[PDB]
């Protein structure tokens, strides 16, 4: 349950020019996660409600456990991808560190 | 990221006649739990081992992906489903505690 992108942010320091060229894939990453956050919130919301009504494996139990499904995989994927689209900025020296960050986290079960 | 099983064994006491009952489904679940635990790392570590050969979203990636997905929806459904046949065996006097701590853990995201 680590958080894999905060787990990179803080273990593998950037050099000036990867800073400056990440800043706004950056922002926008922070605006796609803050947005599928606010669905995933609501989606374990929703979830509970329907359990209070009738701690059942219901139809409406079920669907609800999809829709977290559905935001915590497009939460993955976001986070996937930004990790990608980072290390396409690294210098090629600099990305053996990066991936052993990602790889052992990804192993530990991080996202 | 809570651990909604553990949440619910520590804030709950069961009555005698409570633990007596649920004695062989709490074992069947700490079999079934590890048993899909061990299937979540494995694949875990298989979607580390893509992303090592090739940090990006490919197909062998997303299938790695999907395996985990799939290792920790069973995990999920699992859970609830001991959860609700824990619940029957309680007292109904004792469901309001109990669904109280359940509800409070699914709202924050626990499975
Ligand atoms: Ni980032
Ligand atoms: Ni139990």
């Amino acid at each position: 349950h680590g958080d894999l992108h905060e787990i990179l942010h803080e273990a593998v320091p950037l050099d000036a020019n990867e800073r400056e060229i990440l800043e706004l894939k950056e922002d926008a990453f922070a605006q796609r996660r803050r947005e599928i956050e606010t669905r995933l919130r609501a989606a374990n919301g929703k979830l509970a409600d329907a359990i209070a009504k009738n701690p059942a494996w219901s139809p409406e139990v079920e669907a609800a456990t999809q829709e977290v499904e559905r935001a915590a995989g497009d939460l993955q994927r976001a986070t996937l991808v930004h990790v990608f689209e980072c290390r396409a900025g690294l210098k090629p020296e600099h990305r053996p560190a990066y991936d052993r960050v990602l790889i052992d986290a990804l192993r530990r079960g991080s996202q």
